[PDB]
């Protein structure tokens, strides 16, 4: 991997391998947003962020302060089969008062046609209260000179599903999987689940029939609240809707804390 | 990746990403163990065999045989940081009557030294049935011309850790996690759990405080029965002691068994 010839980008190649792919033998949705994070990692690397998945500062350490996902999108117009070489491009803007933003292009290696592309929005927040807060002139004046400065979208189109608001699916659900706990490789290095299971949780209560008989075109997820290493989840799903759409809603076992919600749309194969 | 000179050998390098390690910012044995399934696959691609973890033959995949992992033993002396490239070498040998054999050894690829080292044992059986074959010498002779032919050992110790006969845990375990069940991203393509799952599913019941002061030195784990899609498992764990654990994974409910095995922990 590497930044691109202006310092305002980076791109990394990535090798398909044999447990990363699924019944089609092509890269599943949580290979593809394992591949992201370590991208955005890389990124990171390169110009001497912290490499935790926080992309902090020396200034934002000392505070305590770190950056968290407020929503990742997704859409994929074809999975990498096994064997095959992906490029993968990121960029990150500021949205001033809204938050941050990170973005990824997709690309096949051979073709160099664009198979997939990937937003999130981030906010600030104080490691140990949860508080959001807004990013200091001071903070925020390291982060500019490694971004660009002219809008740089994966996603430009006027009302785009990437921003759409996602509703909180009513009980009782269509679909259900009960009791899902995190395991120890569920975690990342500071014991955190990984943004990545909460997508494998959401996909969980979608039935195998549609998994077997479509391909998943879109993903949107909102993170209101971190899942524990000791907590248990549900995942909820109902069908909105060629196309079949679902909305979707993780929480906690017992008391019914929403921890996530989001949507999906799947494509006839 | 590449097939060494004598074509008898696979070797490939791996560079250890920022969500394959642990808390100690290194490679965890699951990350090791899928570059060992990886690195082996890729080897069985290389001379033409099936690419889904069964490693068939056109012969095999018309009378519905397949090749099954009995037990898995591995042992790490240095576990790779984030960052660092393992290069891994694999090889296969036939043990005649017993089986079959696939070894490796990892190296730190800026020293060369062997950071680790693994063998695992594998039958031959119906995919359908479940019933082990005995391989007949037509189906012998298309894989012995990519095995060496004069032992080449991975643990070359007469009887060593790897050959230890492992007990069943008898109840009540010391520890214990329950209710562990598959999702979509612990089946492999043709919807198997993949053998990974269980290792990690055996360590879910060593206690934090050992994980968070030891390093996992070595772990033998014997496959018994294979865990399926919609089953449900309890992982148990007894002390034996360095500290040494002896493990037994069953189905939540009737206790069917699945795996046992043992593992080594080393003081940091
Ligand atoms: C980890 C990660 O991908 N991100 C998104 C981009 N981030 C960012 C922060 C400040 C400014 Cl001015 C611009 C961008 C925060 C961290
Ligand atoms: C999947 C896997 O790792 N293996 C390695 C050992 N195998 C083998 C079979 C026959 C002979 Cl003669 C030698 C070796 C089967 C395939």
């Amino acid at each position: 991997g590497s930044l691109t010839e202006d310092g305002l980008s980076y791109k990394e190649k990535f090798v398909v391998r044999s447990y990363e792919v699924g019944s089609n033998k092509t890269a599943t949705v949580e290979t593809i947003a394992n591949l992201l994070q370590e991208v955005g990692c890389n990124h990171a690397q390169s110009v001497g962020f912290s490499t935790d998945g926080f992309a902090t500062t020396t200034t934002m350490r000392k505070l305590h302060l770190i950056w968290v996902t407020a929503r990742m999108h997704i859409e994929i117009y074809k999975y990498p089969a096994w064997g095959d070489v992906v490029e993968i491009e990121t960029w990150c803007q500021s949205e001033g008062r809204i938050g941050t933003r990170r973005d990824w292009i997709l690309k096949d290696s051979v073709t160099g046609e664009v198979t997939g592309r990937a937003t999130s929005k981030w906010v600030m927040m104080n490691q140990d209260t949860r508080r959001l807060q807004k990013v200091s002139d001071d903070v925020r004046d390291e982060y500019l000179v490694f971004c660009p400065q002219e809008p740089r979208l994966a996603f430009p189109e006027e009302n785009n599903r990437s921003l759409k608001k996602i509703p909180k699916l009513e009980d009782p659900a269509q679909y259900s999987m009960i009791g899902l706990k995190p395991r120890r490789a569920d975690l990342d290095m500071n014991q955190h689940v990984n943004n990545v299971t909460y997508i494998g949780w959401v996909l969980e209560s979608i039935p195998q029939e549609i998994v077997d008989t479509h391909e998943l075109q879109v993903i949107t997820l909102d993170y209101r609240r971190e899942c524990q290493q000791d907590d248990v989840v549900d995942s909820l799903t109902t069908t909105t809707s060629n196309d079949s759409q679902f909305l979707h809603l993780l929480r906690l076992s017992g008391d019914g804390q929403e921890i996530n919600r989001g949507t999906t749309l799947w494509r006839k194969k």
